[PDB]
């Protein structure tokens, strides 16, 4: 309401989303597009994407909750924000260009991983200030959608213009903005509190229960397929479009619009979850993923690729909300810290390591619409195995 | 719109600007309300801040324009920037404290000349690289000024919080952003002693002159410790700055957007009426606050002084332009705008800055709105007709 924390970390969500907003979108562009690199390469990139996310991921679920909350982790990230600009246009870029990209993954998730790994650590930062005081974290978040959606289209529209100082704005607003935001720093009942901690026995006993397989299962057969399905997707888009500038300006306009329609749908979904169920309305999530791929398989005009896009914005709600009531329902309150460890956050980026490597080597070999229907096929195989994913009903 | 050298450069006029909005509007408030240093004292400060201007401005004008355009002189006055808080917070304020102001203000303006006489240098090689390329000084002008809105509302509310760490930021937007704006890397006149003793000869300078002395000075003077008095009108410590920073920031808008629209007006009321509606509207504020009584109301005498800034700088421009020969511009600008100005203020400084502590601000407002005002209806005689 007035809050000055409040608005220290509700700018620090708009101007991270604004960040956040220039580098994912439009990453995959700016290697086929501008960088010239192979379906094949774009393959090892995510991979390596995957890799980072493995390894830091589970490292500051650990720091930021425990120790981390001092504000050090938190100053680290912002170090390489800072260096956002000077980093794709001197460093990463050439070494991409050098040819050899083994060499070159490796120094480019290092500044990767801030975006992939280090946003939840930062989401899971401010969800700690906005619990020790009145602001709710919910009108916190929607603060950063703002964000994302606002840098989408000005990065869409002035991207074939000049890519570079889209580029060298960012920076600047970790230069800038973000370093204002942190030398202004800082008996409660919560509404919702997640106090968590894990250890191997936890995992162990995980481990003995069937529920936790059956679950990673739709995260690996499923949700791992439909997001390596989604790296390289964008270029896939972009070919169906008049011009090369015609690409970029609808899918900056599409992933603006298709916010405000995610946070619109997002807000009402809970109500309709609660009376599909945990199990049905994850699933609904499934059909509506399988059903993009698969139809992406058969993918002929520009409008009909412009429909496809809007589907992931349907899907998420029920895949957010609907892996939480899931594990709220179907799983004891002390094991939810190892549960999205585990499956969430260890399997899928395990899966994903190698899916990422055989489709993009897939659309090198049979193309995007050939591998789309390979995807496509096991994507609604595991969705269709996931209605006995506990026992045959009757 | 694509240069590399706009950016690289319209970048440097926002940045400075932002080192130029931190310390000139909110320097008399670190001075009485913070480092409680008297009106008297002030006034010493401010004599000093003119007699280098009066030395450093010409040595500029001479360097720049000629020899200077290899920037050498930039790399100095960025030198004296990197150094802006461990001037002001380690060796500047201590000086002031040693209550030895005589040998504090030597030192004070060492780096007091860098905005004073270093920022028309700075817009001068700026002017010419603007020149050398497609993109222009006006637009490129425009990219300053709202770094220098930006900081005066961002100082004027965390002052009171901690002004220690608005001055370490200062200071770092030289170091870190000035420094990588160096690693990436009309009005073509001169003068001479002929050409100023020929200037001397004219009866027309000698009018004009007395206008810049009689009128401009005693006003500029006059804006030198009104924030102080300014502040006094509100409620708390907190609501004298927090309304001050949001003034010059209004106020920088409200000054872009009818500068943008008076010389339209300029060339319809000509360059003698465009100076006499300027020294109007100067000596009304100075006169209008000898009678000031509250808060909302000084907040309406501080617009006015955006209202008077384009009918002067444009105001004076065409007046040199319509009444004076194309080759004698540069003597000009040396010998009144910048000379005569700037040895009147090291005078007019002190007597006021002494004014404040024997008869108060709104005693002193009388006196100096007295003779602002005379000055302006003998402008109406003694100025070159329209
Ligand atoms: S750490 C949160 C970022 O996740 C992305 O958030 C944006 C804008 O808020 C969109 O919701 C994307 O779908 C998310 O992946
Ligand atoms: S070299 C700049 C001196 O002029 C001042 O510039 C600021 C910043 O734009 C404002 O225009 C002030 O009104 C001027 O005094
Ligand atoms: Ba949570
Ligand atoms: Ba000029």
């Amino acid at each position: 309401l007035k809050n000055t924390n409040f608005w220290m970390f509700g700018l620090f969500f708009f101007f991270y989303f604004f960040i956040m907003g220039a580098y994912f979108p439009f990453f995959p562009i700016w290697l086929h597009d501008i960088n010239h690199i192979s379906k094949s390469d774009t393959g090892i990139i995510f991979a390596a994407i995957s890799l980072f996310s493995l390894l830091f991921q589970p490292l500051f679920g650990l720091l930021s909750d425990k120790l981390g909350l001092r504000k050090y982790l938190l100053w680290i990230i912002t170090g390489m924000l800072v260096m956002f600009a000077p980093f794709f246009i001197f460093i990463f870029g050439p070494l991409l260009q050098y040819n050899i990209l083994v060499g070159s993954i490796v120094g480019g998730i290092y500044l990767g991983f801030s975006f992939n790994a280090g946003c939840p650590a930062v989401e899971a930062f401010i969800e700690k200030v906005s619990r020790r005081s009145n602001f709710e974290f919910g009108r916190a978040r929607m603060f950063g959608a703002v964000g994302w959606a606002l840098v989408a289209s000005i990065v869409g529209i002035m991207f074939t213009i000049n890519n570079q100082f889209v580029f060298w704005l960012g920076s600047g607003m970790a230069l800038i903005l973000a370093v204002l935001l942190f030398f202004a720093k800082t008996v409660a009942n919560a509404v919702g509190a997640n106090h968590s901690a894990f250890s191997l026995k936890l995992a162990l006993e995980l481990f003995r229960q069937p529920k936790l397989w059956f679950l990673s299962l739709y995260v690996i057969g499923v949700s791992s397929t439909y997001d390596v399905f989604d790296q390289q997707f964008a270029n896939f888009f972009t070919s169906f479009f008049a011009t090369g500038e015609q690409g970029t300006r609808v899918f900056g306009y599409v992933t603006t619009m298709g916010e405000l329609l995610n946070a619109s749908i997002m807000f009402f979904a809970p109500l309709i979850i609660n009376r599909i169920g945990g199990k049905n309305a994850l699933l609904l999530a499934g059909t509506i993923m399988s059903v993009r791929i698969i139809g992406s398989s058969f993918a002929t005009s520009a409008l009909e690729v412009v429909i496809l896009k809007t589907l992931h914005m349907f899907e998420v709600p029920f895949l957010l909300v609907g892996s939480f009531k899931y594990i709220t329902s179907q799983f004891e309150v002390r094991f939810s810290a190892t549960i999205y460890l585990v499956a969430f956050a260890f399997f899928k980026q395990l899966a994903m390591i190698f899916m990422s490597v055989l489709a993009g080597n897939m659309y090198e070999s049979i193309g995007f619409q050939g591998a789309y229907l390979v995807l496509g096929l096991v994507a609604l195989g595991f969705t269709l195995i996931s209605v006995f994913t506990l026992s045959g009903p009757g």
